[PDB]
């Protein structure tokens, strides 16, 4: 599913993402745009791991895709649950990811496209 901007924004607010571990909704939104373009089916293949879904969660430490060497499955979820039109499991696993010391900097794209920039644009006009 390819979410529209405010639609995705309303779902994340409802799922408790706003201000979670100090990460504003606008930042979660900025991360999702750059990582997947709001598409839940987004998949990126690297040599030894695959990134899944809307937040591009990695198969090495987070989900089990049954084909990754050294998999820890910290989210205790199959990676296929991160390619669902329903994003409740992805939000839940993304919350776990930022509980780690790196926080949202775990994603290089956030650092390069969102960090220290005006991200108000992602939620303006959404009533969120
Ligand atoms: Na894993």
């Amino acid at each position: 599913k390819v979410f529209e901007r405010c639609e995705l924004a309303r779902t994340l607010k409802r799922l408790g993402m706003d201000g979670y571990r100090g990460i504003s909704l606008a930042n979660w939104m900025c991360l999702a745009k750059w990582e997947s373009g709001y598409n839940t089916r987004a998949t990126n293949y690297n040599d030894r791991s695959t990134d899944y879904g809307i937040f591009q969660i990695n198969s090495r430490y987070w989900c089990n895709d049954g084909k990754t060497p050294g998999a820890v499955n910290a989210c205790h979820l199959s990676c296929s649950a991160l390619l669902q039109d329903n994003i409740a499991d992805a939000v839940a696993c993304a919350k776990r990811v930022v509980r780690d010391p790196q926080g949202i900097r775990a994603w290089v794209a956030w650092r390069n496209r969102c960090q220290n920039r005006d991200v108000r644009q992602y939620v303006q006009g959404c009533g969120v």
